[PDB]
């Protein structure tokens, strides 16, 4: 999971997958767009 430096505990992914744009963290806190990817 890339995003980094951001949340003290959140950390995912999203990309192209039938839900275009998810959480981005698991929840999307803090975040908005930055960037994650999957465990
Ligand atoms: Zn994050």
């Amino acid at each position: 999971e890339k995003c980094s430096e951001h949340d003290e505990r959140l950390k995912l992914y999203c990309k192209d997958d039938g839900t275009l744009s998810c959480v981005i963290c698991r929840d999307s806190l803090k975040h908005a767009s930055h960037n994650f990817l999957p465990i």
